[PDB]
């Protein structure tokens, strides 16, 4: 049953683990609990095959630059959340992009933009932007919520069906 490597990016605090921990656990950690690495197994069923998702939820900011370069290699794609209130965040993406493509000696890498905690009022991140961004990358975009689980499944499902694609162009 195919195994696909996901990892989750991001700034400190958006949402990663939580996120994380709905598609595995189907709980909301309302607890700010900064990561250093931690990965989960879970299986799943998406457009009928079986998937063996290995998730990497990453540190917000880390204290190794090699430690970083180690989960771009191995990634097979990439969820690269920011938060709707956090410009900063979403300024961020950019550069891990940059850095994932540089890691991968590739322009062509899955991924999926992810714009967290859409529940808030507190938006600086317009869906727009966030939309014309992911459009310029030629990824797809998704508002999700961690609290509310929406978008949640839709996210990481996304990512899948981004990596089969990705596997069957390399081969054409
Ligand atoms: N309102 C709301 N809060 C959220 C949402 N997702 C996460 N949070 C909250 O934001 C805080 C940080 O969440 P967390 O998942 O730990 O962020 P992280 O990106 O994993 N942080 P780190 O990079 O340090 O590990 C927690 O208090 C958590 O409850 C969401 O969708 N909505
Ligand atoms: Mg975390
Ligand atoms: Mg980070």
């Amino acid at each position: 049953s195919t195994e696909y490597k996901l990892v989750v990016v991001g700034a400190g605090g958006v949402g990663k683990s939580a996120l994380t921990i709905q598609l595995i656990q189907n709980h909301f950690v309302d607890e700010y609990d900064p990561t250093i690495e931690d990965s989960y197994r879970k299986q799943v069923v998406i457009d009928g095959e079986t998937c063996l998702l290995d998730i990497l939820d990453t540190a917000g900011q880390e204290e190794y630059s090699a430690m970083r370069d180690q989960y771009m290699r191995t990634g097979e794609g990439f969820l690269c959340v920011f938060a709707i209130n956090n410009t900063k965040s979403f300024e961020d993406i950019h550069h891990y992009r940059e850095q994932i493509k540089r890691v991968k000696d590739s322009e062509d890498v899955p991924m999926v933009l992810v714009g967290n905690k859409c529940d808030l009022p507190s938006r600086t991140v317009d869906t727009k932007q966030a939309q014309d961004l992911a459009r310029s990358y030629g990824i797809p975009f998704i508002e999700t919520s961690a609290k509310t689980r929406q978008g949640v499944d839709d996210a990481f499902y996304t990512l899948v069906r981004e990596i089969r694609k990705h596997k069957e162009k390399m081969s054409k």
